[PDB]
C-alpha cells in the first residue's frame, strides 16, 4: 500500500484527439459477415497465461467470449407488429450473459465449444467478463469472471482443457469460488452508488517480486455526487478550461489486488494504479502488456463516461511506466490507443491489446441507411499496434476475429 494512484487528469483528457490514424481502428465494413446466426458474442477473451501470453494447447487456440442467444424466432422479442426487435434483444443481452468457449487451429474460424459452466453453477445467473489463465500444461484453467446481480463479485472457477484431433472440450468448471467485492473504503460499493462499477478481473504474476495480482475496474470510494476534484485531478488545464460541471459524478479506476499466495484463493485489495476522477467514470477491461521492462496498462472507456467538457472516442486508452505501482504516464500524451473513427463512433468495444500487438473487438452497431444501424454480436477485424516507449502505431489490420496464440502448450 506504500503507492499512490496516478490520475488520468483533466489535463491529459484534453488531449485526446479522434481521427488520428495512428490511434483509429479502420472503418469497420458496413456488410461485415456474422459469426454466427444463433448467438451474440460480445467481450472476447483469448485463453492466456500469467504474463498475458496468448496460449493455444496441443495447436488448438482457444476464446472465450460472453454469449447469448439471438431471439429471432422468439415471440417475445416481436415488437407491437409482430417483427423481430434486433435492438431489444441486442441491448437485453447483459442479462442473459453466459460464457462459451470457441477453438480453432487458425486463430479465426471459430468453431463453437459451448457454455464453460453448466446452467446453475455460477452463483449469479449472469456470467460477466473476466480472464481464463492456463495454469499448467496438464491444462489445469481458472476462469477468473464477475458474478452480478445480486451485486458485484469477482469469482474464479477452476477447470480442465481435453483435446484430440478433432477440437478441445472444456470439463470440470463446477465450483465457483468467491474471491472479492467492493470494499467502500478504497473502491467504491453499491451502497454509495446504485451505478457502481466494479468488474473484469485480469490477473498476472509480477517476476519482480513473485506475487500473484489482479487488475480489476473500480470506482474510488465515496457517496455518489461527494468525491473532491482535486487539483491533481485536474492536471495543469489552460485558461478558460476550469469549469468541469459534473465531473464530481465521473470516478473510475483501474484497481489492483494481491493473493495471499500463488494458488489465488485469497486477495488483499490495494489502492488503485490508475483513477479519473474528474474525467471519466469507466476505465473497464483493464489489461497489461509487458514489453521492454514496461507495464503498458490499458483500458476500454466510452465517450459517454466522460466527464462534462472533456471527451474521447470509445476505445482503448492506456498508460506506461516503468513500475508496477507507477507513476504512469498516458500513452500517445493524451491516453489514447485505439478509438473508433467518428463516422461509425460504436462500431466496435471491448478493445482487448494483446502482447503481440493485435487488438481484438467486437462490432457493436454500425451507421447503415438513413438512421437505421446494424447490430454486430461478432468478432470485428483484428488491428495490429507497435508500442515504441510512450506511444503507439496503427500498423497493420487482419480478418475479423483473429486470435493466434503467440506460443503453444503441449499437454502432459
Ligand atoms: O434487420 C437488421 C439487423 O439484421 C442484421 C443481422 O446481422 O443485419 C442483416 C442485414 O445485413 C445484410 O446481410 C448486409 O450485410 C443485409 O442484407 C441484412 O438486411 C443486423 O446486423 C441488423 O441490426
Ligand atoms: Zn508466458
Ligand atoms: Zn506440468
Amino acid at each position: 500500500f506504500n503507492y499512490k494512484p496516478t490520475p488520468w487528469t483533466r489535463a491529459d483528457a484534453l488531449k485526446v484527439h479522434s481521427d488520428d490514424p495512428t490511434t483509429t481502428q479502420p472503418l469497420v465494413d458496413v456488410a461485415f459477415p456474422v459469426m454466427s446466426e444463433e448467438v451474440f458474442i460480445w467481450d472476447t477473451m483469448p485463453l492466456r497465461d500469467f504474463d498475458g501470453d496468448i496460449v493455444s494447447v496441443n495447436g488448438w487456440c482457444v476464446i472465450f467470449t460472453l454469449t447469448a442467444d439471438r431471439n429471432t424466432n422468439n415471440p417475445d422479442f416481436q415488437d407491437e407488429n409482430g417483427n423481430y426487435d434486433i435492438k431489444r434483444d441486442w441491448e437485453d443481452r447483459h442479462g442473459r450473459a453466459r460464457i462459451c468457449y470457441w477453438y480453432s487451429r487458425t486463430g479465426k474460424d471459430w468453431i463453437f465449444g459451448g457454455r464453460v459452466m453448466a446452467e446453475g453453477v455460477s452463483p449469479t445467473t449472469r456470467e460477466w467478463a473476466g480472464t481464463p489463465i492456463l495454469l499448467n500444461d496438464e491444462g489445469d484453467i481458472d476462469l477468473y469472471y464477475t458474478c452480478v446481480t445480486p451485486g458485484a463479485t469477482i469469482a474464479k472457477v477452476r477447470g480442465k482443457i481435453v483435446t484430440s484431433d478433432e477440437g478441445v472440450s472444456l470439463e470440470g468448471f463446477q465450483h465457483v469460488k468467491s474471491l472479492f467485492s467492493a470494499d467502500g473504503k478504497i473502491y467504491q460499493t453499491e451502497e454509495q452508488n446504485a451505478y457502481w462499477n466494479f468488474r473484469d478481473p485480469s490477473p498476472f504474476i509480477d517476476k519482480n517480486d513473485g506475487k500473484l495480482y489482479m487488475l480489476f475496474e473500480g470506482n474510488v470510494a465515496g457517496s455518489r455526487g461527494t468525491h473532491e476534484i482535486t487539483q491533481e485531478d485536474m492536471g495543469s488545464v489552460p485558461p478558460g478550461y476550469e469549469n468541469v460541471g459534473g465531473a464530481r459524478y465521473q470516478v473510475g479506476c483501474i484497481g489492483l489486488a494481491v493473493a495471499k499466495d500463488l494458488s489465488g484463493d485469497e486477495w488483499e485489495i490495494l489502492p488503485p494504479l490508475i483513477t479519473a476522477v474528474g474525467v471519466n467514470d469507466q476505465t473497464e477491461r483493464p489489461h497489461f502488456v509487458f514489453q521492454e521492462g514496461k507495464y503498458y496498462l490499458f483500458t476500454i472507456s466510452h465517450k459517454y463516461t466522460f466527464a462534462d467538457n472533456l471527451t474521447g472516442p470509445d476505445g482503448v486508452y492506456g498508460f506506461v511506466s516503468n513500475q508496477l505501482t507507477g507513476p504512469y504516464t498516458p500513452m500517445n500524451s493524451s491516453g489514447l490507443v485505439l478509438g473508433n473513427p467518428s463516422s461509425q463512433p460504436f462500431q466496435t468495444y471491448s478493445h482487448y491489446v494483446m502482447p503481440n500487438g493485435l487488438v481484438t473487438s467486437f462490432i457493436d452497431s454500425v451507421p447503415w441507411e438513413g438512421e437505421k444501424f446494424r447490430i454486430g454480436g461478432t468478432e470485428a477485424p483484428t488491428v495490429k499496434i507497435l508500442l515504441k516507449g510512450d506511444r503507439s502505431f496503427v500498423v497493420d489490420s487482419f480478418d475479423y476475429g483473429y486470435i493466434p496464440a503467440m506460443k503453444d502448450i503441449i499437454l502432459k
